[PDB]
DNA sequence: TGAGGTAGTAGGTTGTA
DNA sequence: ATACAACCTACTACCTCG
DNA sequence: TGAGGTAGTAGGTTGTA
DNA sequence: ATACAACCTACTACCTCG
């Protein structure tokens, strides 16, 4: 079969134990906690010792050769203690830091083209490479002609076993930067009005946007009583303004909004942020050029990390440590266990389907009851476009028709739609002011001949005249009428296109219309393992000090939604309080009792991220009710990527392919072919449970393959995925009594 | 008439300009901002100069005699600059700080009983007095026999005019403290299990509760590797443990929960917090003894501040400055303007009412439509008590009956209640687990013969077997059935009492039942001034990092509710974002358009607290729609209190009595007689508007006198008051479509 | 949580820079 | 890191309401 | 916002103490 | 005051779907 591996390189040769020099930090300042200063003390005494290696075990610093203990620092009185030879088996992290330091020190000495420093080292886990390995396996710089710079960003994280052998886990990424700040942009005469900027001179994390470009020079005395050059010389920062020429002093003051007040910052400091939007807006030839370099399949990631490890070479400071240039043949040698999960078979109307595409030729599993009356808002410029769009939607849904042609892929009467254009309402709304949009939606609900809305909003792009999605969905949220919004572009593709691209869009629209009115298109034949209900959980942070309420979806064992609950109070942080947990799981058990007459004997809780809560509360609440339960953390953001092997040819893994060790497991949920990127697998780990992980992974991969919003599978299981979508549609909840209508989809 | 005054004393004699010594602070540390350190530098160099006066103008410190500039401080390099004589007219705040410093320095020198320091000075605006002036005008200490200490807390805030005369604004308050920490409590053998505590040795603001009392001595080496006495000697705090005897070292370690981890703190540090609960639980004779001393009418506040000013006496450091012992005869001499607002006449069913009590003999203004069917949950122990309670409620509401006796204060058919005990449901619920309460409420709504619930919850006091109010109101919130909850105590008073106290309780219950089903009991005849709709606004902070959503009520000009809106997203801080403002005022204008066919030509916005928002957004939004608007900040917490004068006899003012200067005005909204406390007036100020303040105060006092939840007036206007109650009932909003049913009441 | 007011305790948010 | 000033909030007593 | 995946950028929360 | 580590979120490109 196709064995699996991760982005890891076995180190030939082992790390011998080294002579360490142990240091001591005490809280000399007005504080006394060494733990609030210990990493900063490491950084300061590391940089002040010509970047010689400085380590951290819990309070004891370590160096590899002799450094004088420093009393010059105001906050930390670092002192020598002893010299010793620490064993590996108690100090895994320290020897890992040793290996990644010596990798950083070998990669500073590596030059490309004989002239240029290849890797930008800051002696950390991150190694920026100034040049990239291309698809054609040639080290070439990628700079735009507008100075935009692409850099291949590496994160090393080596692991040393108890014996001393080294396993180097790599992860490669891209980076956007530029060598041109606002000073060279105004020297080029470019307009920076309204750009977001990142001031390179301060570590202040925040989003700064330019207000204007003042006519005042940076050397002239400003509104603060002094010039900005004098302002930086007063702040012990005259070194930044020391090398300024007269032409540098002719610079225009660029005032910048800084989330509390208009700052006045000089343009030699402010590098413009390189968003993907910014690359697309300013150099779209370069921006579309690098989609083969940013999005990487497993073969090109293996080639990039192969070039990286060949750049490392032998490390003579660790007993001639040299890494292999190949991945592992199998992760059983790494301690993982691998496999492919069987595909979850689905049910439609008249039986099993061999993919998600056959269901419009088969019919949906659970119809809703009763007629649904379309009633559509449309912008007044886009009349015939909207009419042809709803014509295509009604042809697909009710009449089984496509372009006026009956089609063998589609059965008649998919949804019992009562839409007659002679009797329906096509309310037209002026694009413009927001209260006109809200009055337009209330004007559509001023009639009783509508049960569903297919309102045409303008595009979510095109920042001009105001979008209608948010006011429409807020009003239809208050009125409890479900609605499937369509952008103008999709309406124009329904009107104008003659290909099956409109068939794809119409598939996803009709699945949305079905899911919003309570229908269920397809269900699982048999879920694997002993389970009665799946419960999702997620708490998302929208902005600073914001937390989305702990939205929890509840599924049955066949995967259809039972109940979702949003607590009306916002909670403190992404740990859930026990009051909110009690309310959520009371809704869980009462909803499953309402649909099936008993408490569920087995719960699998998928928590999106960290299950930070009291496990004792869960033990209490499901021990007083005799419920076995499982908490399986589904985690999205993971730098680990999974590969495949067929006679050594590294390629992207199939959907449903996984790796497993103990109580954590990574699983590829989506089939992405080459020239589109790598599969970004989930991190799935069990914080508490008594089920084996093969069952929990089969359950999660089954809850990925039953996303009822699209003909293609969701990466997330729809437990955490639908919790995430309720967190996105957090202001769009239907006001009236909570149903199984998947409004958020 | 009865003139008005505030708690202010005119200073006989004026402050001459003084010779100031000006200092300079620079950011010597790793920061450079003087503004983040300037007050701490003032405090440090004030305490290090034997508490000689140290002032703050924006960055320039001032002293009154010569102090050597200090370089010993690590963070601030304070330096002498110059000696000068500053004028008062540019330095109001500095001479105010001078006057309050010399008041602190005179009051340190004042002894009571010839022996004891009367006032506990920390050289600030707060002056704790160790003794109290009693009701009988005798300076007597108030200590419990359990060591609980009552202290009369004074806040001085003198104001100097441009000429130099001093006006001393006083405010007196009470204080709870004790001289007995956990060490003397365990020496007395008292149980401290579960108490909240305030550790006196750290400035860390947080709520600490005791877990247990360990058998480990504080001198024995603890779980941290060292003893706690060694832990405090390592933290430069051996002075706190220096004077410990052997008996002090026999102390038991009292571990304490500290919101992240169990701290281990020694009992000589932890003073127990003196809540009013704690005084009531431990010394209820003392706790009920001091309700004449804490709650102060205006006469006793005038006597207490008279004793305070007589304790100040002459100040020879300010040209023999001496204060008067009397208030002002009128606040026109202070620059305010006073008066009493006319009482807003009300409408019932058959005409005007002369108070709120006549409406049950008159009938309500707006009935609801259709029968309301009571259906009641009751705890199973309290069957006949609940039956007699609902009997009294149904007798009052439908039959006009009281104790089986028709009464001239009550007209028949107050609410069209269809409650027949032979046909209704009395569902009984077991006191206990919370999901049983939720299943009990869903079991009551399993029938369709109920439109309103009068469920009997257990008491909100009595921490034992779990309360039912929160699960009941959450379930009836989801199901959109309004419900008037009644505690067991009020049910027992309905069952057992024969007096008119049950008539009072039944008044407020029937007003609640009317308000929850959409009825409006009484409305204003004519609101004063040009106004079409009142809009409330409030954003409350529940806990750390929590913000209640920006709940906004909308009233008409007659005061009945139109619409309330809760944005489903929680916002960042108690400033409202412009997105949320646009959504709120779109609901405002569309709701008033739905009820009256046009946009309102005049809006008076009552914002609870600070109108921190973009005034430019309001100018934009109501200039593009041709709406004059007013933002009148209604502010609750105010230390200022208002008095009255009748031949010098100071007494509490009537409700609707106000003082006014410019764009801020204080107004007494409630008539509180003597022996019950002082009226706590609103602070009402106009951040933007074009109405005179007499009109806005008449509007606010009219919106206090039409609270439809009680027979006695609300202190707040019900704009900010009902916004506050929706913030309290933030998880109790009815799920279904938002109506004018005042659910929160 | 009959309703509301006074009164404490604790704890935040925001401005003022 | 810091700190008062106005403002808030919650929780518990007490007290009263023809 | 047809739907979803990859990919960047920025920015938080929480633990680990 | 501090800082990385795993985790998140939002917003914009690109790309593809019988
Ligand atoms: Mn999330
Ligand atoms: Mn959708
Ligand atoms: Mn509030
Ligand atoms: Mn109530």
């Amino acid at each position: 079969v196709s064995n699996l591996t991760v982005e890891a390189f076995e180190g030939i040769g082992s790390v011998n134990p080294m002579l360490f020099y142990q240091y001591k930090v005490t809280g000399k300042g007005k504080y006394d906690n060494v733990y609030k200063i210990i990493k900063s003390a490491r950084y300061k005494m590391h940089s002040k010792n010509r970047f010689k290696p400085v380590f951290i075990k819990d309070d004891k610093l370590y160096t590899l050769e002799k450094l004088p203990d420093i009393e010059d620092l105001d906050f930390a009185n670092i002192n020598f203690v002893k010299s010793e030879v620490l064993s590996i088996e108690d100090n895994m992290s320290i020897y890992g830091e040793v290996v990644e330091y010596y990798i950083n020190l070998k990669l500073k000495k590596v030059k490309v083209l004989g002239k240029y420093p290849k890797y930008r080292i800051n002696y950390s886990k991150e190694i920026l490479s100034n040049t990239l390995l291309t698809r054609e396996l040639k080290d070439e710089f990628k700079k735009s002609n507008k100075g935009f710079n692409l850099k291949r960003k590496f994160r090393i994280s080596p692991v040393v076993n108890k014996m001393g052998k080294v396993i180097l886990y790599l992860s490669c990424s891209a980076d956007f930067s530029t060598n041109k700040n606002i000073y060279e942009m105004l020297k080029e005469g470019l307009e920076v009005e309204g750009l977001a900027v990142k001031s390179e001179w301060s570590n202040i994390s925040g989003n700064l946007v330019i207000e204007s470009v003042l006519e005042t020079k940076i050397s002239e005395p400003t509104s603060l009583g002094q010039s900005l050059i004098d302002y930086y010389k007063n702040n012990n920062q005259g070194y930044r303004v020391k090398d300024f020429t007269d032409e540098d002093l002719n610079a225009n003051i660029v005032n910048v909004r800084g989330n509390k007040k208009i700052y006045m910052y000089i343009p030699h400091a402010l590098k413009p942020i390189i968003t993907r939007e910014y690359l697309a807006k300013n150099d779209p030839e370069f921006s579309k050029e690098i989609e083969q370099l940013i999005k990487m399949n497993m073969n090109y990631r293996y080639e990039t990390l192969k070039s990286f490890v060949n750049d490392i070479g032998v490390i003579e400071e660790l007993n001639n440590l040299s890494f292999k240039n190949k991945y592992y043949e199998d992760v059983k040698l790494l301690g993982y266990s691998s496999g492919k999960i069987d595909e979850p078979v689905l049910m439609g109307a008249k039986g099993i389907i061999k993919n998600k595409m056959q269901i419009f030729s088969n019919g949906f599993y659970k119809l809703p009851e009763g007629k649904v009356r379309f009633g559509v808002l449309y912008p007044k410029e886009f009349d015939g476009v909207s009419r042809k769009a709803i014509r295509a939607i009604y042809d697909f849904s009710k009449e089984g028709k496509y372009h006026g042609e009956s089609n063998k892929y589609i059965a008649e009467h998919l949804i019992n739609v009562e839409f007659n254009p002679k009797e329906c309402i096509f309310e037209g709304y002026e694009l413009g002011d927001i209260t006109e949009y809200k009055k337009a939606a209330l004007k559509l609900n001023n009639y009783n001949n509508v049960d569903f809305v297919i309102a045409i909003v303008p595009n979510m792009s095109d920042e001009e005249i105001e979008n209608s999605y948010n006011p429409f969905k807020k009003i239809w949220a208050e009125l409890n009428l479900p609605s499937q919004m369509i952008s103008v572009k999709t309406a124009e593709i329904f009107a104008n296109s003659r290909d099956n691209t409109a068939l794809y869009y119409l598939h996803n629209i009709v699945l949305g219309i079905l899911g919003k009115i309570g229908g269920i298109p397809w269900v699982v034949k048999d879920m694997k393992g002993d389970v009665d209900c799946f419960v999702g959980l997620d708490v998302g942070t929208r902005e600073k000090g914001i937390h989305y309420p702990a939205c929890s979806v509840v599924f049955d064992k066949y995967g259809k939604l039972i109940n979702y609950y949003k607590p009306n109070i916002p909670q403190n942080g992404e740990k859930i309080n026990t009051e909110i947990l009690q309310e959520i799981f009371d809704k869980v058990l009462i909803s499953y009792e309402e649909e099936n007459g008993a408490y569920p004997k087995n719960i699998v809780i998928h928590r999106a991220g960290f299950s930070r809560e009291d496990l004792d509360w869960y033990e209490n609440y499901f021990g007083k009710k005799n419920i076995k339960f499982n908490i399986i953390e589904v985690k999205k953001s993971t730098p680990l990527k999974i590969a495949s092997i067929n006679e050594g040819n590294i390629t992207n893994p199939e959907k449903g392919s996984y790796i497993l060790r103990g109580n954590k497991a990574y699983m590829v949920t989506t089939d992405i072919k080459e020239n589109l990127g790598s599969p970004k697998p989930l991190k799935i780990e069990k914080s508490y449970g008594d089920i084996d992980m093969l069952t929990a992974l089969s359950q999660i991969y089954a809850l990925t393959q039953i996303h009822v919003g699209a003909t293609k599978s969701l990466r997330l299981p729809i437990t955490t995925g639908y919790a995430d979508k309720i967190c996105k549609a957090i202001e769009f909840i239907p006001q009236g009594r909570v149903d199984n209508r998947l409004f958020f989809l």
